[PDB]
């Protein structure tokens, strides 16, 4: 059986999750500017679809067929507990809790980025100790279990150096 | 977690133990082999075994492990400390898994008599099984957590409830 982990995969700048074995989610802003190919597809038979910082792709073959399609939801209830699966280059696997708040425009550093706000669940300090995100996860998914089903509700978008907050983008 | 903490995770019978220096090995008491009587090449003779309870430590009269620094071990942390419990999990995939630590309990965890220091999952709202929380062949594991410049270990994982939600640290 594969986990949840096998789904997310080094991407671009960032990361991205399979959903199932034709339909790959990322953070537009990790996606390079310069391919003719993903995964080994020529981008002629690639639909993209871009919603701000959200951007499913949909394959024409079976990129992933060892995988079962996953619910893939417009972001989640509020108050609803995610985890953020990140992977980072050293090999750990850091699945971080995080409370969902509202749909927003939100000013994190310089910038707007439109999304579903989140608060992380980990404490006052990551301090260096393995709690909380950093710029190259950008596009990890955000996950719950909803009686026996897994649902993906969307991708890492931004955060404040300061902790507390950060943004999932959402489809449509 | 640093590279350094990582070495120390050794396989060890059912689960895991953890070098605290080159001569200082601690295991949870139920993944020891119950007919063993030799430990990295040395006879029982020449080991002093000290136990309480879940927490057992071995002390080698020569150093397995001269390639350690000795580092702190303590009888569990404060409360409200957010540890890392150091899980290898199938692939060299490592999960860090973040803990709120609570109050010393004593607990009934299906038909087994527990005793340790109570902390509560950081990973996710419904933990159980292996994507976000912790399976029987993770006892063993050490709880790390950082304190200004230095790392300590505080105690090595009993169990874990049947909700997932809660894990229980033996401690020295
Ligand atoms: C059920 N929601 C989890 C949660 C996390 C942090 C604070 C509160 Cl009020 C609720």
């Amino acid at each position: 059986p594969p986990t949840l982990w096998s789904r997310v995969t080094k991407f671009g700048s960032g990361w991205g999750f399979w959903v199932s074995p034709t339909v790959f989610i990322t953070t537009t802003h990790v996606i390079p500017t310069s391919a003719k190919e993903f995964f080994g597809e020529p981008l002629t038979s690639i639909a993209i679809h871009r919603a701000g910082e959200f951007t499913l792709f949909r394959f024409s073959k079976k990129i992933r067929p060892d995988l079962t399609g996953m619910i893939l939801e417009e972001g989640c209830p509020e108050g609803t507990v995610c985890s953020v699966l990140i992977k980072r280059d050293s090999g750990e696997l850091l699945p971080l809790a995080v409370r969902m708040g509202a749909i927003a425009s939100m000013r994190i550093q310089g910038r707007l980025v439109h999304g579903q706000s989140g608060m992380l669940l980990t404490g006052a300090n990551a301090k260096g100790m393995d709690l909380g995100t950093i710029p190259g996860d950008c596009g990890a998914p955000y996950v719950y279990k909803r009686a026996n089903d897994w649902v993906v509700c969307g991708v890492h978008a931004a955060a404040t150096k300061s902790g507390n907050t950060v943004v999932c983008a959402v489809q449509a």
